[PDB]
């Protein structure tokens, strides 16, 4: 293989054959590619249109060289909440809630997670405002997990080859198929997750490449825009289960929720972002807890695709509202800031 | 404008905005783009499809930076032989003999050259081995052109600040719009011209750059893939006068010509091409003679178009093979090496 034939064959508008994107993805992160290279194999590979395989194979390969978690330290059930980020909306940090929440509703959560790439706050930047811990290794992750119920895994910490990466995408600026990558790169590998995805276009890749690895997850698309489902209006979700993939549109309104204005989702710094999330978790009604009582009921509902849609919502929004109302939420968040600080 | 507004609206598979393309080359040219954006836009232009206008732009732009020609010292009439290179076939260097022998029939030649990218031996390669000075600046390609009849800019020599971009596209090593921009950027910026093109689905768009300024032009491809008037098969010819275009198919069995197998135009290194060069000055008959004279014509041609279509073409043919039948060209070569001697 080569960067010419390639690159050929991509600005051609031809797939790549089987191997060749994961050639590229190792030649750039074992530092082997120029700038040039890596911007025009992002470019092209975003206009050609990737395929779920060549997407496949870039995060194989970034999972390749990923720090992994010690073996036997993450459940079978272990679920993922995490989204591409890039909607440009610079919300308060749903999927950081919903992941809070649904660990307290039992489900252990091991969270994939970086600082913000646009936004105001990313979750990673909330979570070390909270005072959580977002600079563990392998062992200590892992014994987060077994010890509070969730364990953050900060993505440069865990993916430290993909620094060869960085500048070119913030060179360029403009979203590509690498942008897709951060929520199928989770180095725990869990099994299910509720994803977002900000690129309406390419949701349904990332579900062809959760759909090939045999997990349950639901990738989803606010059709406002939001990479998380939101509450202002219907959200598309791409249900993954059995290695094959659904395509759905998802009303809150079904569900008893009213509409919501964007606005009333709106972030700020991370300070600001979290103390939203202290007043979600203290029992605060409104529109920032409906947002994330929704979201961690999808978490539930791909955890529950492990092992039907309307009774499995039922009980993931009866579940995640419940582990808020117990104070079950506020305490583990209380207790993962502990568990940092010794 | 910024680089993440126009690979936006690229990656977006948009026409660029006018003077977005224009920003963009300057940004490049003047050293203030990083290599990942000047890779990032060559490689999205391409794929979205270069419009004529865009073309335009980029090319006036480096007419912009480049090293003009002193006032009053380009004829009015003055033509260019010069293809983009990038078919791929290694041939013998046909618009370099063209030139010659179109200078000897007394039309003024300033003609655009560079080293081979891909071939054996390119133009420039092939004028070094044959003693030529090809690295003169402004003021003595403008003797040249007075004294010998024929002036050889040499595109690094001219185009200085165009040495980012070349960099960049010798490391992705794929075509990309920038391959267009050769024929296009003469300094001395001639008025008519002979115009090889590799690239038969975009010889369309530099003919309608040519049409824009007016030139008197025949871009052409040949249908086995040349970059010049081939004698294998049929040409394609893009003609531009009086700012119009229309695409014709061009023949030369109508002028007599036999047809030769592709082998017989092959090349090798710059002392085997400066050898087929001196066999063809020289008098030698056969398919590369023809192969020449038929360019030759074919910008004699063009040359006329600045003021009827086939006996245009005979006149061409005729004071193209009278200027070698008297040794004129020959005896051009000899003096325009020793005017670089001396
Ligand atoms: C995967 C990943 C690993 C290491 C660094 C980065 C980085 O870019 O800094 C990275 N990117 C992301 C990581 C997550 N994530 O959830 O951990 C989400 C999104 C992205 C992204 O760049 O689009
Ligand atoms: C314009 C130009 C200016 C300076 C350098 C280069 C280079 O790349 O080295 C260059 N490119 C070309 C110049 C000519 N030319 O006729 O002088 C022909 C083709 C090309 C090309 O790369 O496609
Ligand atoms: O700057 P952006 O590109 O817009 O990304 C915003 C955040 O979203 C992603 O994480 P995640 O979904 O886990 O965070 P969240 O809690 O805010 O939803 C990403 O890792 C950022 O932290
Ligand atoms: O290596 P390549 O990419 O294949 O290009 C072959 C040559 O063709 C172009 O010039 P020109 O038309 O003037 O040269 P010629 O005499 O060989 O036709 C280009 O500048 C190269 O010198
Ligand atoms: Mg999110
Ligand atoms: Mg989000
Ligand atoms: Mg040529
Ligand atoms: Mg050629």
């Amino acid at each position: 293989p080569s960067w010419p034939q390639i690159l050929g064959r991509l600005t051609d508008n031809r797939d790549l054959a089987r191997g060749q994107a994961a050639w590229a993805m190792d030649q750039i992160m074992t530092g082997n590619a120029r700038p040039a290279q890596i911007a025009a194999f992002a470019v092209a590979m975003t206009m050609k249109a990737p395929t779920a395989d060549e997407v496949g194979e870039l995060a194989g390969v970034m999972l390749s060289h990923a720090h992994p978690l010690p073996a036997d330290t993450v459940p079978d059930d272990a679920v993922d909440v995490v989204g591409t980020g890039g909607d440009g909306v610079n919300t308060v940090n749903l999927s950081t809630m919903a992941a809070i929440v649904v660990a307290a509703a039992g489900v252990p959560v091991v969270k994939h997670g970086n600082r913000a790439a646009s936004s105001l706050s990313g979750g990673a930047d909330t979570l070390e405002a909270l005072g959580v811990r977002i600079d563990l290794g392998p062992d200590l992750v892992a014994r987060s997990l077994a010890e509070v119920g969730i364990g953050f895994c900060f993505a440069p910490r865990f993916h430290p080859s993909y620094r060869h990466a960085a500048a070119v995408r913030r060179e360029i600026g403009v979203p590509t198929v690498f942008n897709l990558l951060g929520p199928l790169t989770n180095p725990a590998r869990p099994r299910a997750g509720l994803i977002g995805c900000a690129f309406a276009d390419l949701a349904e890749v990332m579900a062809g490449v959760f759909a090939a690895r045999r997990s349950s997850v639901l990738v989803v698309h606010g059709d406002d825009g939001l990479d998380e489902l939101t509450t202002t209006t219907t959200s598309t979700i791409w249900r993954v289960a059995a290695g094959s993939v659904d395509k759905l549109t998802f009303d809150p309104a079904g569900f008893g929720f009213a509409r919501a204005q964007l606005d009333q989702l709106a972030g700020g710094d991370a300070q600001a972002n979290a103390a939203a999330v202290r007043a979600v978790l203290g029992g605060a009604r409104g529109p920032v807890r409906d947002a994330v009582v929704l979201n961690a009921a999808g978490a539930i509902v791909a955890h529950a695709g492990l092992s039907e849609w309307l009774p499995a919502w039922e009980e993931g929004l009866r579940r995640a509202s419940a582990a808020i109302d117990t104070g079950a939420a506020e305490q583990l968040l209380a207790r993962w800031v502990r568990f940092g600080r010794q």
